[PDB]
């Protein structure tokens, strides 16, 4: 009970910044997770020794591919915490616990490609999940790995709150499907704009959350320019190997993927900054005040691609 995780002072004061980076040590980020969970939540949230079982069980469950990974899974967490430590009284206890989990555990068993790759595969999952294919897996594998003995750290709730929480994380890694964001965010912008948002409107919230998710998801794009830069290569290595498997299955993929068009990576940055991490970001901004600094860190990272194109580097 009276056993609190404590960090290096450099750790201490850069966690509570939207853009830390959790750095190259695996065997850090479980105590860096645990002590992001006891200062948003508290040292009671949660057993410690379920919490740490849940944790490593979790770890165990991601793959070693170039992107969607142990690491992206603790990165997408810490920047969740961040939203959560600078908008303290606006979330409830269930969604504080909920959350932390949720990003935790939202890209669970991922196998480095898209819900089009499955499809035109035609993997199993394709069959059983028709949209958001990945997502809903990464759901089921967060309940599997909840209902393994001694690995049910929510016990302790109430069956109402059990089933709330478990709903909480559901809706969470849902909304991690960006083919949702366009929309989400769209409805978003129309209730803030003509003054509808209400935060004790459940299906606001939820929208809300759903925001975050996006946002805590993206947080790549949010961090120094080469934290972001070299995450790229991460992102682009699965996207490419994809598109190798496009043309296996005789497929052109899209130039994204496609690696004989490396070159136009800094557009193709360019559109996305423009397209989802700008908006995303600037409707955070502005139904979440205090998340400002993933906006301005955001444009920082959009003007270094534009130098980029420029031939400044
Ligand atoms: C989908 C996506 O998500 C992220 C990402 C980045 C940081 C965090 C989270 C995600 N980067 C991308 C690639 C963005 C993109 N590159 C191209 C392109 C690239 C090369 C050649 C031709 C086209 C098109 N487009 C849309
Ligand atoms: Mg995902
Ligand atoms: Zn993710």
């Amino acid at each position: 009970g009276l056993m609190q995780f404590t960090l290096p002072v450099r750790l201490c004061k850069e966690i509570e910044l939207f853009h830390f980076d959790i750095g190259p040590f695996e065997n850090m980020w479980p105590g860096i997770f645990v002590y992001m969970v006891h200062r948003s939540c508290g040292t009671s949230c949660f057993e410690l020794e379920k919490l740490c079982r849940f944790i490593m069980s979790v770890k165990k469950n991601y793959r070693r591919v170039p992107y969607h990974n142990w690491k992206h899974a603790v990165t997408v967490a810490h920047c969740m915490y961040a939203i959560l430590q600078n908008n303290h009284t606006l979330f409830t206890d269930l969604e504080r616990k909920g959350l932390l989990i949720a990003c935790l555990c939202h890209d669970l068993d991922h196998r480095g490609f898209s819900n089009s790759y499955l499809q035109k595969f035609d993997h199993p999952l394709a069959a059983l999940y028709s949209t958001s294919t990945m997502e809903q897996h990464h759901f089921s594998q967060t309940v599997s790995i909840l209902q393994l003995e001694g690995h049910n750290i929510f016990s302790t709730l109430s069956s109402s709150e059990y089933e709330q929480v478990l709903e909480i994380i559901r809706k969470a890694i849902i909304a991690t499907d960006l083919a949702l964001y366009f929309g989400n965010r769209k409805q978003l912008e129309e209730m803030y704009q003509t003054g509808s948002l209400n935060l004790n409107n459940q299906s606001h919230r939820d929208r809300v959350i759903g925001l975050m998710m996006t946002a805590c998801d993206l947080c790549s794009v949010t961090k120094l320019w080469p934290v972001t830069k070299l995450t790229a290569n991460d992102i682009y290595a699965e996207f490419w190997a994809e598109g190798d498997e496009m043309k296996k299955l005789g497929i052109q993929p899209i130039p994204m993927m496609d690696r004989d068009k490396k070159d136009e990576v800094p557009q193709g940055q360019l559109g996305f900054y423009n397209a989802v991490a700008i908006p995303c970001y600037t409707t955070l901004t502005q139904i979440l005040p205090p998340t400002e600094p993933l906006l301005k860190a955001c444009r920082d990272n959009l003007s270094q691609w534009e130098k980029v194109i420029r031939g400044e580097e």
